[PDB]
């Protein structure tokens, strides 16, 4: 588990929010792109994978798990590209809290920045150090250098 | 020392490297972009700030150390600005050397990619998973673990 990412995709502003979701931590990455393409979501994964020890990615949907781009970012970042089906029906669930949690955490500081991108991040910022006490930020390191160790 | 980073700018393809290191383990964030201006500088340090414990970044110019938007990023994201003097002259050698070493594996991959973005974020990766042992993400990891128990 201290591998384990679950990519989830949304949608704001007419715009798309990728996200990776560290599921042991909780503690998330996120960009917005125009669209969600396979050349979108293989870049990334890359940039997600020279920063975490990326081990398996649950992908979002049969577009990204069937895409030739993704299954070469995959590759070339020594990940195992999986499904995201949600044998654990709780799954659905925590992503759909998590969707709403960061699109009113979004709202909240919507207005500290002209561009969407600028308030996904300063979303992503709360997010990660939010004490739930640790942070998720605490958690995936924790977790990460236990494995270390 | 686990919280602290220094910026970094150099060029290639007559594009902009932005890296930033964590000095302590030598762990490194990087983005390309068209140039240098405090706009982009700012919003790569919200994004930094958003995934490690930021604490104090050392600017990587005096232009960098004024911009208000980079100040004001660092207000937001609790980013202590400091200048990048190098006081222990050893900090030049070291940042020409990741410089140098940073453009030797884009090389390396430079033909596995189209854009200069990917291959940058290639060279990220090679980066710190490299055992020097330790790699610098391990290390990253090791350090802010320690310092959080
Ligand atoms: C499609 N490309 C195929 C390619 C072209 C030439 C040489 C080798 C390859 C190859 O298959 N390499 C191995 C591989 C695939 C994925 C990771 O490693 C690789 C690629 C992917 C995503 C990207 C890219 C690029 C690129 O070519 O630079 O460019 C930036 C873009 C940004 C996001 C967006 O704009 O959608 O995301
Ligand atoms: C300049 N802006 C001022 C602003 C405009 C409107 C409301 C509030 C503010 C404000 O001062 N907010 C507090 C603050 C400043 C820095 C961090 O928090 C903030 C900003 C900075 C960098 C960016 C931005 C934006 C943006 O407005 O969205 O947009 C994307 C861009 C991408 C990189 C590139 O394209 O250069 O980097
Ligand atoms: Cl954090
Ligand atoms: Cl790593």
């Amino acid at each position: 588990s201290p591998g384990i990412w679950q990519l989830d995709c949304t949608h704001l502003e007419g715009k798309v929010i990728l996200v990776a979701v560290h599921v042991a931590s909780g503690y998330i990455e996120a960009e917005v792109i125009p669209a969600e393409t396979g050349q979108e979501t293989a870049y990334f994964l890359l940039k997600l994978a020279g920063r975490w020890p990326v081990k398996t990615v649950h992908t979002d949907n049969g577009s990204n798990f069937t895409s030739t781009t993704v299954k070469a970012a995959c590759w070339w970042a020594g990940i195992k590209q999986e499904d995201g089906i949600p044998y654990n029906p709780q799954s659905q669930g925590v992503i759909e809290s998590m969707n709403k949690e960061l699109k009113k955490i979004i709202g909240q500081v919507r207005d500290q920045a002209e561009h969407l991108k600028t308030a996904v991040q300063m979303a992503v910022f709360i997010h990660n150090h939010k004490r739930k006490g640790y942070s998720a930020g605490e958690r995936i390191v924790d977790i990460i250098a236990t494995d270390i160790q």
